[PDB]
């Protein structure tokens, strides 16, 4: 296989389907990319037996334990954890502004303090870039600077500027290391908040440089649906065509549905697995809640439809039994039948792309996932 | 299947190893009964996969959440946990005195506060077997009355002797019941702490009434191996040699050896589970501690020959990082393997057994695991 191919298959409207094809496998789109490191209540066999073809690793949390340095000695994060399909890595951004305290900010980079036991850590474009090798990432994020929402004008041109600036920092120190450049891909990360000339800024600026795959940033991050959506609108269309596009931390079933109506080919949220152990599962007519007190002698599965292995065995009354408990098997339960379920999300949009029956489906989704 | 067949194969000194047929399986013996109801961060299939034939639920916690009555109402507790094969309950009498507060003790029962919410409870010999039939439970003990460590002469009689009238309560309880005396087995307990006479009279007692299988309580209670293993010496030998021999809360792979030595074929154990999720692995050379940072870039597996899936897939390092860490997925590993441990210990225990060749296997085995 080669380093990178990404190809579109069938279009409709805005939206695309198709593979990137990659050394350690092919990943179909549009894609949902689990979280795979909390860490997901479940073994790799699992987590591909949902119908992943990749999953997300954080740089952040990896740096903090067992450290980057480690996993590269113990020969990498796909032998450490035991999933050989791709992994892209977070670049440590976004968590080093909500997580970290002690941050000092610069236009060399960031310092902070771990939020685990204070001690003291360095990230630059370069050394994030260093870190994604070490843990044999196979897709690698540029490290951008992240502003609070919401954004100044000013504020907004200044962090997409550096982040800009960082790119190209990013871009030349994954390009000196030899195995990185010819093993794995580097994508860019769009910014700019709500501001149409910014975004178109920062993807012009991205497309000079040139990336294999260009996220839109600065999302997911306070505001609501129909701003994201908005932003969406414009931003998409700025990025290079045959490239992918990736929706970074989004999101719920209806903003995936919705962001593919808008042009984006990827995506990664902690949702299903985080809200999986706190007792909300999707199912195809809304959310539920499985701790409450209705479904405590409720023998129907989770989800009617679902072909999951959990909606195959278990009923609604086991897991909220378990989730009530607080016990282990009722959030390696939540999570598989959450996961498994964005998956299945994910197959009935790119069946229905490559069928040009998309916005029909987009619509009988809302319809029944809001009745 | 019968309802209940107890064959013995082969023996070895006073180390038996046969098999228990029941409607829902077949138990090989000497069995480990790996306590499924915590509950095990652990899929019924899972532990299927382990080697288990048969698992222990507790009759205490589940009478509290979900409810007998609720466990019933949605098909009994195979059903519920998804788990077909024998399952044994224990009769809720040792958590009653370790877990509950405000228990008021009789003739007739006993009642108490729930430790979880403070509510009110109440169980007697009937009870208790109504509640063993309401979960739908294969292997039913009778209630008896337990008295704290250490005891004295009169203490351990008075307790002894009301064990033995509510073990013919028990007895009739569960014969009145015809779906249950048609389906199920009935265990007796033998009481009398440390003391030979009223072990006697306790056996003769139980053996008079008459019972499928005969446990030896009022052991793992704060008495050291030494002393088990002495009061096991003269106990055994006193209860009917052609029914099984239950050593209820044992425990270390040692003193499971020992056990057998002494003519015990079945053990249930939480510390398997338990220390697992505090880091404590089985292996041959003796118990580890996975959280020990000797093993941060230990890339074996937790024991050299264990034959189970986690040994197969993940390294000492990954597990380490992953219980430091306080992740799920580590619990399910750790567990998996302490399980699948046992079952490998109990297989060669019987293999042993069967070839004439396990008082070597003891020895061999202790020489190792103390080395
Ligand atoms: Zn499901
Ligand atoms: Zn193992």
């Amino acid at each position: 296989r080669p380093r990178f191919s990404f190809s579109i298959a069938a279009r409709e409207g805005k939206a695309r389907t198709g593979t990137i094809e990659m050394k350690r496998g092919v990943i179909r789109t549009p894609a949902f990319m689990p979280v795979g490191t909390t860490v997901m209540a479940l073994k790799p066999e699992t987590v591909r037996a949902t119908g992943a073809d990749i999953i997300l690793g954080n740089t952040y949390h990896l740096m903090l334990r067992p450290g980057a340095e480690r996993i590269a000695k113990l020969g990498g994060l796909h032998s450490f954890m035991g999933w050989d399909r791709p992994i892209l890595t977070d670049s440590g951004g976004y968590q080093v502004m909500s997580l970290s305290s002690l941050t000092k900010q610069s236009e060399e980079g960031v310092t902070f303090k771990s939020h685990l036991d204070g001690s003291r850590h360095m990230l630059s474009p370069e050394r994030s870039i260093e870190i994604q090798h070490l843990l044999g990432s196979d897709i690698v994020m540029a490290f951008d600077e992240c502003t609070p929402y919401p954004a100044t004008p000013s504020r907004a041109a200044s962090s997409m500027e550096r982040s800009m600036r960082w790119a190209k920092r990013s871009r030349d120190a994954f390009d000196s290391r030899k195995e990185q450049a010819e093993n794995a891909a580097l994508f860019g990360i769009q910014q700019g908040s709500v501001f149409e000339n910014l975004r178109q800024q920062s993807a012009d600026a991205l497309a000079e440089i040139g990336f294999d795959g260009y996220a839109v940033g600065g999302l997911a991050v306070g505001e609501g649906q129909d701003e994201m959506f908005r932003v969406l609108d414009f931003s998409v269309p700025m990025l290079p065509d045959d490239k992918p596009h990736y929706l970074m931390g989004v999101g719920k079933p209806d903003d995936i549905v919705g962001a593919v109506e808008r042009g984006i080919d990827m995506f990664d949220c902690v949702l299903p697995t985080r809200s999986g152990r706190n007792g909300q599962a999707f199912t195809w007519d809304g959310p539920i809640n499985i701790r409450n007190a209705r479904f405590s002698e409720d023998l129907k599965p989770l989800d009617s439809e679902c072909h999951c292995a959990v909606c195959q065995k278990w009923s609604r009354a086991y897991i909220h039994h378990l989730i009530r408990a607080g016990e282990i098997l009722g959030a390696m339960l939540m999570t598989e039948h959450n996961i498994a379920f964005y998956q299945q999300l994910m197959q009935k949009i790119r069946d229905s792309i490559s069928e040009g029956r998309f916005s029909q489906f987009a619509q009988d989704f809302r319809a029944r996932y809001f009745a």
